[PDB]
């Protein structure tokens, strides 16, 4: 003690507003009836807000009659209190200076008691930990382009750009994520960017088999049943050999959320740096609860995740079962949106012949053209090349 | 105390009859003396069944004649007592319902006697349990590694162990009852070893049929539909001989709980000596009650299980409609967990053409590698076989 | 008092997971904290499971630093006393021998506070009763073929068999209540086997009218608007002599659980021997709360019901309105599963010209043939003739 | 004090009871336990009442023994009390006598309670008042044709008529809100009607403003964009002077529920006199609540307002896009009902051309023919003309 406060202060500010009534708008903005320290101000400050609500006039009757219908006026000292107050006003007019010293006072003293809370937090529960820290974090606060390795691929998008929102839609066995490995498997071993692969689906070592294979030419299946040949062994040496310079971070977490992707992603490119972001399909990303309108609020935050890292988010997608009922256009996944405006590259994958060729449509792009740019995809390695 | 009573009832019946002879037949029905809590009441109502025994008039003389010869008159209030329960009774008509009242304070003392005694031998005889608990029961109710056969799988697992709980996850029609049936076939009649066979979906000669058809090749449509070539029947004479030598012990009990399985190889293991365990799917078990939490507490039990009996348990599991939206993995049992931590071998069939052959994921082992095993299955015999 | 209790042998097993961490396991299995009589063994075994659930090393350090920050040590003795446990055990080895003796111990004092808790109730509430006996008979227990009468569908079915689950669907006016009664009045009135009936939509008397109207050949409208002739009459007379001597036994409840139909069954079977169960309609069956997973519970529970009793159960169920979309198949029943796999015969009645002829579709049949029975209906007497 | 109150006429209630247990059938209608200003009474009564129940004998031994269950018996006085109850009773066939007696004092218990409960409310809360007033009204309580303008619509109708609820529907952009506005207006302007809008979605002066368009012959887009011909302006003068002298009443309340119309119109008939009631589409009134079954009941309430204020409603309603499917008819609304039973009249707007023309379809009319009315539209004036 003594808390800090200033009853010279909130006196003015509800002199002021007996003076003159439109003291009380810049009063109100900047103060609630609890930031005044002494019981009878809030009280007072109180009623002044109601009768204003009212839209009737705020003077000394209307709050005297107030308070005297809410059976306050005694305990706030009656009439003659509201005179005193009327009187400890030196200019109406100065009434914010006043009103922000009041607010002043009123942050000190929750921050001293949030301080003091934390204080006793730290000798009672000991016992998490953890939870108490990031808690104290959160209580504290309160009180205040890159080439793609597909020629073909990289004309029309020129390629994949800081700051842009990619999202790859695709039916389940059509090939996406396989995709998205081989544009973040290009990136990092031919450039010297860093690329981050969140596999909600995949595991980390099932995700890195099937860019081994595709990175030294291994049978897919021949790793599965293993099965090898010799050769074909001494072609995984050199296969992880020049994987292992690559710059790739994986993280295979089941279902995350989107502040924890952005906050490894955060403490990603401030330390090693990071080029590419990753993510094996955004159906299974979790909200900040515990689906519609969860949905848009994870792509909305992915753009976002984007500008803020300047870097280009690639964001697997699923197609609804109408391509079927039908190649896929925006409206398979307008029904499942609002990805569509949150993207400034929309591209989906379509397999002329479920010819072991795909085709990649790119349906949106802000800046730069909209076509089809074809791929040919080997089922035995798990890749895409040219054409 | 005050012991369960109704004097006023007690007394009403007894009234009851001395106004109305033909009230004896309902009170006795519901009634004997015992019941009566008063000693005078018990002496009344046998001196009215001995007359009435007697096919005598059962009315004020008669009952005064009776208890006079027993020498019980002075002792229950004499002729005057019986007056006053002649005027104690609202109603004859009414006896039933005085004598259900009678009956029910009667019950009540005898749960109470009962509950007593029960709480009592709990402090005398301590000093052997199993028959106290079996007799408290009974008058509270009277108030009222291993080689699989499979030498690839052989190859990773070494095989089956002792202690560790293995996990054979398939979806329906993949052939999952056929696979646990083959090992528990080829480790009984290729090994010294005991077989313990819990099927909660399929009856124990329904079960029966389907490994006399694996044993000695047998078409199984050919037995269902019977049919039958005179060759294929001596064919089935030789699956029951060698089939007889096996220490097979099935029990197809609809849905047991663990502790029933517990106790059940518990007693087996000491008395024959047991090598595996293998139950028909884990979602049927059902928990201690009468169901994620459920779950999680059964998979515990079961790895409990393999540890106290040294023996490896195998427990069929059924994967989720993910692995259609997606080749399974561990989340599609993950969303069923939490079976993921306790066992310490996961394994996975995976059907490539749903080529008769069959994958065999093994996606978790903790003393050895992580792959994929492969078998061909034939469905005329039901069986598996090498490659 | 004193509550049965063993200090030494909870002192032994604590202290056995002092010296050797693997007696941790052991004891874990047979024991929870509040088997623990001492409050201090309580706290002090679970420290030593939450730190063994955090997977670090339980010895006397970790636990000393977990009660600590738990606030702990000084109310269970400090170290010091975590000393002496370790200086109670005779040997680690035998931890179980010394963990069963403290669980034997609890369950004791278990049965202990569920009789007095009895007792108790017994004095208070009385005010019910019913209910009072079976919470006591619950409470304490947790401190531990037939031929049908239609020679053709006998040539089939062979015919309707001990534990079989038989469902016959059908939509509404088909005459699947007409089939099953006819089919549960030849049993008993033929054979000398005992047939309980359950009808749920259809009260008990007017069943009965529909099988002596079926009986005795009287025109059922006839006595719906009586009218009747007076040798129609006499016809009556024999319908229910015959009839009287047949063992049939309904019971009429407007909505009963699975429990309750095999309680009464169950006590039926025991009292005077049963041969057949019928049940007018599954869909009418409430399940065990207060409908997709309801249903499938109900029927796993019916096909529980024939296994027990040794009795085929014939279930009605009725069909969804896809039959007229398309003859009934399995699908019809499907999109109100799993009724498909729990019956082991599954029979579906069709009307043809909706010939007063009516088909009997066997879809499933796990031991003999699948096809299509024909019998004729008469909608006089609400009677299935052969052919 | 002391609160009224006859323990003698209680105490003959209940004797008259113990005396004829008939007597409790006329008690029991009359009189609930609390109604006993005794205690001893109310717990008296109450076992009654459960004997009763139980369809059991109501007399002296029953109540005595359900008290002795329920631990009542001393604390009523025993059943020496009750034998006083048998002996206050004159003559027990004059039960309900005694009962209103009983009762009468009950009654006036209420009144005393409710009212010094307002009283007191009245120093208490003050802060609020109007809700303080309403419920001070409710708790005390609780204690306790018109020709329409278009002569080929009035040959049909005759036209619209008292207690007549007129259900005006139509699919968007068809024109219903100016059909009802002209109807309102025709009546107001031409007759010496008053009429009652009700316009939910539409304020009161952009309603006034198509009125006036439609009154004086004003371009209605001029006013919107103004715009206005010189002339044009002296032509709303003239629409003005007119419309002034015209009865009608408007309320452009966002969404009110059917007890402020009501309470409204109510308070206009015996005020300035009612002749209409104009509603601007049904599906915006909200309900009792705060969607099936509601708008039944606010269908079910506007038949009613008309019958009580003995005046037609126009109900305006929108169609269900099943026309599209398809000119409008009943299943339109009946998807949508159930306002087809409530409605006396329905009228559909269809425009063949969606010829300046629009039909008016009469669906129903319970006195008179069912056909098509046929109006030409003018949009530039928002009118109805005749044909």
């Amino acid at each position: 003690r003594i808390p800090p406060q200033s009853i010279e202060a909130e006196q003015a500010v509800l002199g002021a507003v007996f003076l003159d009534p439109a003291a009380l708008v810049p009063a109100s903005e900047i103060l609630i009836p609890e930031d005044f320290y002494r019981a009878a101000h809030q009280k007072i400050f109180h009623a002044m807000l109601r009768v204003a609500d009212r839209g009737e006039p705020v003077d000394l009757v209307t709050v005297t009659a107030e308070l005297a219908a809410s059976e306050q006026l005694e305990e706030i000292g009656g009439v003659s209190y509201l005179s005193e107050l009327a009187d400890a006003v030196p200019t109406a007019a100065n009434v914010e200076y006043y009103a922000r010293i009041v607010e002043e006072k009123s942050v000190l003293r929750r921050l001293i008691r949030t301080a003091t809370s934390i204080a006793q937090d730290g000798y009672t529960r000991e016992d998490e930990i953890d939870v108490l820290l990031d808690e104290a974090d959160r209580k504290i606060m309160e009180v205040s382009g890159i080439p793609t390795g597909f020629t073909e691929l990289d004309r029309m998008t020129s390629g994949f750009q800081r700051s842009d929102l990619i999202i790859v839609a695709a039916r389940p066995s059509v090939g996406k994520t396989a995709f998205a490995l081989n544009i973040a498997q290009n990136v990092a071993t031919k450039t010297n960017e860093n690329v981050a692969i969140f596999s909600l689906e995949m595991s980390a070592q099932q995700l890195v088999m099937r860019m081994l294979c595709a990175e030294g030419n291994i049978n897919a299946q021949n790793l599965r049943t293993g099965k090898l040949t010799p050769e074909d062994w001494g072609k995984l040496t050199m296969a992880m050999g020049s994987l292992s310079n690559a710059g790739i971070y994986i993280d295979d977490t089941p279902s995350i959320r989107v502040s924890d992707i952005r906050a490894k992603c955060r403490r990603l490119k401030q330390e090693s740096g990071l080029g590419m972001i990753v993510i094996d399909y955004l159906q299974l990303i979790q909200g900040s609860g515990r689906r519609q309108q969860e949905v848009s609020e994870i792509s909305r935050s992915l753009k976002a995740l984007a500008r803020e890292l300047e870097v280009p988010v690639i964001a697997l997608s699923q197609l609804s079962r109408s391509v079927e009922q039908r190649r896929p256009m925006m409206s398979d996944i307008r029904e499942s949106g609002s990805i569509e405006q949150d993207a400034d590259i929309v591209a989906f994958l379509y397999r002329d012949d479920y010819k072991n060729i795909i085709e990649i449509i790119i349906a949106k792009q802000r800046n730069g053209p909209v076509g089809t740019v074809q791929l040919a995809f080997i089922k035995e390695y798990n890749k895409f090349v040219n054409l």
